[PDB]
């Protein structure tokens, strides 16, 4: 069974923090494509810079051959997800939600090419199947395979359960199951046999990855990116007015372009690595040219031209000089 | 405001195990008729001894002029209460639950007076709210007001969840809640202010009280009977055959009368306060005549006779001597 070099490659860029059963993934990798999958809340009408890398990572993929799924929660957004959060998530309304979520899929599809072919990337939505599933049919034919024990044991929400200033709704606390039976739901639907998502979702992806064993006898994979971190400690993508929207009308090309250049000298190679599609030998010997020019770096301006270009396109990064 | 008069009769019979604001409860009970409530799930075909105290209860609060609420857990007998309980309730099918709720309803309806009056009883069946209730509805509009650092801290389900030997599937998990909305429901509905029920029931009891109070902005109130406990330490109402059935056709009135003439000594005295509506001072005056008339102790025959013919009537007392 031929191996895939693919996550050895993502490792390169910094960009895989857990993987499960890394070696059997990657000789499924080379088995030919896949469809993959990663999902995204509709918390805001927007995405944000939290958002970014687990998104162009389902390029990255799809560059690699395999079949990106970008699903968005209209049913997950009404929910809320606890994963290493200290307070409970505001509740949205059902109508808010739904605008929301159309909002987001626009925002998501000039990421992913949705006409290469058959690995032509695919929109999903969880409320299609969780917005008219009945409460008990839920309760018995998904909650039936969860164990409150290990619900309470997940690191995600550790915290919540034992620090005595806070605590966690059964709402929240019901999260968990929602996004694991989607990871089943997308497995037998379009064959998704790999879930990729931020840091904070390995738990929610695990129990993705038990329960498509649990109802269809399927083994498939997950794959977390790094906590995307700054060298001086602070939150990375958090500014004083707030996030950094990926809708031009809440956060302006020009303003997005205006963030990437202020980035720190400690941080702009490794942020190279983790937003943009410049091989690693280029950044390498980017680097290296800074070291060693005696003038600015050019790094920052390499970085905010292209990740503004990947995020809106050339008009905005025209506009980002206007 | 006056006081009402019947926890404390009820606890001279010894049928009050834990009750909430007692002194409230007892004003509330003088300042008219009130409609409350018992629920019984579809565990079988059939209601057995272990739900014939609770049963009882109602009528004799309707006997003081309140008005009983018989509820059928035709959803939550599709989920499994966990409370007090070693390992997982099986699950069974929604067609087959259907059928044996019909059945427990018409059990259920020889034992209370659905034609006096304004205290004329009510059948209901919690399948009418959560049979198509959306699951993020209920997530959302009831899952809220849990905490799960509280549910977790039930005594009802705390050995599930410390003893290693054993642990709780979600589904059993969220039984609480259902039970739980029942409570604010009937009371919303018709106003019932009070919901009595077996000993193991007080945790689901109180979360009903607390969500009525949550959603409704009312108080209500909630009474446990005690665990009915033979002198001997053995389960009450088991036997080499299995438990002892109200069915006619699972129990026949003669085996059912020949379990109350077995029964023991010590506990005689103590049953017929439990399971008949003879007088205190009745019981009392038999006690002794048993205790000095040299001859073989009538308590039993008294007790089978009693209960056989709540039970089933004057013809199931006839076919207890063919
Ligand atoms: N829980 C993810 C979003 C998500 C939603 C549904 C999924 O199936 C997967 C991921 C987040 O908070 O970002
Ligand atoms: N939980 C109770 C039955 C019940 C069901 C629904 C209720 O609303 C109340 C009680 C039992 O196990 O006996």
């Amino acid at each position: 069974m031929a191996s895939s070099n693919l996550i050895k490659q993502l490792q390169e860029r910094g960009l895989v923090a857990q993987v499960t059963d890394e070696e059997a993934l990657a000789e499924r990798l080379a088995q030919g494509p896949i469809a993959l999958y990663c999902g995204f809340d509709p918390t805001a009408d927007s995405l944000h810079l939290g958002h970014l890398v687990p998104l162009l990572c389902l390029k990255r993929f799809q560059q690699a051959g395999h079949k990106p799924v970008a699903l968005v929660g209209g049913a997950t957004g009404l929910i809320g997800d606890p994963s290493f959060k200290a307070a409970e998530r505001k509740l949205n309304t059902e109508e808010t939600v739904q605008e929301w979520v159309d909002k987001i899929r626009k925002q998501v599809a000039p990421f992913l090419d949705f006409d290469c072919g058959e690995n032509s990337a695919i929109a999903a939505n969880n409320y299609d199947w969780f917005g008219n599933m009945n409460v008990l049919t839920f309760l018995r034919d998904i909650g039936k395979h969860f164990s409150v024990n290990q619900m309470i044991n997940k690191e995600a929400v550790k915290q919540r359960l034992n620090r005595e200033d806070q605590g966690i709704s059964f709402t929240e606390f019901s999260y968990n199951l929602l996004q694991g039976y989607d990871f089943a739901c997308l497995n037998k639907q379009y064959g998704v046999v790999l879930q990729i998502g931020g840091s904070d979702q390995w738990g929610n992806i695990t129990s993705g990855i038990d329960l498509t064993r649990r109802l269809h006898q399927n083994q498939v994979f997950g794959l977390t990116v790094p906590l995307i971190t700054k060298a001086d400690g602070t939150k990375f993508g958090k500014t004083e007015g707030g996030a950094v929207w990926l809708d031009p009308k809440k956060t302006s090309p020009y303003k997005f372009y205006q963030f990437w250049i202020n980035t720190a000298d400690a941080d702009v190679y490794r942020f190279l690595k983790f937003f943009t599609f410049m091989s690693i030998e280029e950044i390498n010997a980017l680097e290296e040219e800074d070291k060693n020019s005696g003038k600015a770096p050019r790094a920052q301006y390499v970085l905010a031209e292209q990740v503004t270009r990947l995020v809106h396109g050339e008009e905005g990064l025209q506009a980002a000089k206007r």
